[PDB]
């Protein structure tokens, strides 16, 4: 189990926090959400974003932070801005960057 493993692991705890009713635990289908797979080509979610880690599929910080961005981007596309979606993945966008920057980081980095 590898220190990056770790480290995206309890950044992924910390997003799915701020999803209570789970509406990016899992994929979004066309059964709930209407000609979805015609509109969003590439979707994520955070299951699948879990099994990459467990796979040890990211590198760095900046590809998972770029997957999880492709999520909330998903969002903020195929919903429109008056919706719990949309404003659930502009909030969780934001916060996410800002526990994940590059300065948070930087002090990490520097106490090692």
């Amino acid at each position: 189990s590898t220190p990056i493993q770790q480290l995206l692991e309890h950044f992924l705890r910390q997003l799915q926090r701020k999803d209570p009713h789970g509406f990016f635990a899992f994929p979004v289908t066309d059964a709930i959400a209407p000609g979805y797979s015609m509109i969003i080509k590439h979707p994520m979610d955070f299951g699948t974003m879990k099994d990459k880690i467990v796979a040890n599929e990211y590198k760095s910080v900046t590809e998972f932070k770029a997957d999880f961005k492709l999520m909330c981007d998903n969002a903020m596309t195929y919903n429109r801005p008056d919706t719990v979606y949309y404003k659930l993945a502009k909030k969780i966008l934001h916060a996410g960057f800002k526990m994940m920057s590059k300065e948070r980081l930087l002090a990490l980095k520097r106490s090692m």
